[PDB]
């Protein structure tokens, strides 16, 4: 919920790597 308002920019940097 009020994560959503981050959590989509948090995974730029998990993404980067294991981003498939």
């Amino acid at each position: 919920t009020s994560a959503q308002k981050a959590k989509a920019e948090e995974r730029k940097r998990r993404k980067m790597s294991r981003g498939l």
